[PDB]
């Protein structure tokens, strides 16, 4: 930490609280994370350090002293989040859009062939740089800590972008779940609003079960006896996907539908995503970030 100059505050997490930091020594600037330690943990995060990919926010050490611990990422300057925020009046253009999708996709790819996932994928750990990069943040974190309902400032966490099978209490998670999130998020990239923003687990089921028809056994084998189903939920019709993301074209739409399957099996993978014809014409072109 002493190694370490505050710069300023640039958040809280699920973890601690996000410090800008600049190194004493060697005068990097970094992301400087407190984490609120267990063995695994250590052996997780130290997996993690290896685990590098130029669509994956670098984590350059990991500090264990003084009982207490703390992560040095890479610095990135803004999320996708304020980014969006700063987007709103046109919203971010389809090559952007495009571009995002794609790298963020490679990054998953990545990780997916190492068995690591990110479990909690939103908005705000999709990093930005000036060059046109974007990058996944807390990649692996989940697994290492432990996913809570409120943060250590008792923010809620969001379920905006959790996958239908998680809500639905599954235990085992698959790589399916960042899609999903990433879907949802492609999905908010577009039409400039949250896909499905719930303020409660039922509320969000409930939300997917609106837009996307109540899944059954037709469509997602071994749904009814997932540990949180339940007969009496009530059964919606699917809508309509030119309806869901308009103006989105024929090659989005059909790419968001697989990365949107209710069946974790089905659900686009990272790899085959990447080859999709939406990625035909992609490009990677430069944003204006006002910093
Ligand atoms: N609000 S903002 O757009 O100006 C902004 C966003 C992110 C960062 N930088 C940043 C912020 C950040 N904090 C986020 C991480 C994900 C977590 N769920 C929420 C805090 N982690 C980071 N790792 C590397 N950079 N970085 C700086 C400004």
């Amino acid at each position: 930490m002493e190694n370490f100059q505050k710069v300023e505050k640039i958040g809280e997490g699920t973890y601690g609280v996000v410090y800008k930091a600049r190194n004493k020594l060697t005068g990097e600037v970094v992301a400087l994370k407190k984490i609120r330690v267990p063995s695994t943990a250590i052996r997780e995060i130290s997996l993690l350090k290896e685990l590098n990919h130029p669509n994956i926010v670098k984590l350059l050490d990991v500090i264990h002293t003084e009982n207490k611990l703390y992560l040095v990422f890479e610095f990135l300057h803004q999320d996708l989040k304020k980014f969006m925020d700063a987007s709103a009046l046109t919203g971010i253009p389809l090559p952007l859009i495009k571009s995002y999708l794609f790298q963020l996709l490679q990054g998953l790819a990545f990780c997916h062939s190492h068995r690591v996932l990110h479990r909690d994928l939103k908005p705000q750990n999709l990093l930005i740089n000036t060059e046109g990069a974007i990058k996944l943040a807390d990649f692996g974190l989940a697994r290492a800590f432990g996913v809570p309902v409120r943060t250590y400032t008792h923010e809620v966490v969001t379920l905006w972008y959790r996958a239908p099978e998680i809500l639905l209490g599954c235990k085992y998670y698959s790589t399916a779940v960042d899609i999903w999130s990433l879907g949802c998020i492609f999905a908010e990239m577009v039409t400039r609003r949250a896909l499905f923003p719930g303020d409660s687990e039922i509320d969000q089921l409930f939300r997917i079960f609106r837009t996307l028809g109540t899944p059954d056994e037709v469509v997602w084998p071994g749904v009814t006896s997932m540990p949180d189903y339940k007969p009496s939920f009530p059964k919606w019709a699917r809508q309509d996907f030119s309806k869901v993301v308009p103006p989105l074209d024929e090659d989005g739409r059909s790419l968001l539908s697989q990365m949107l399957h209710y069946d974790p099996n089905k659900r686009i993978s990272a790899k085959a995503a990447l080859a999709h014809p939406f990625f035909q014409d992609v490009t990677k072109p430069v944003p204006h970030l006002r910093l």
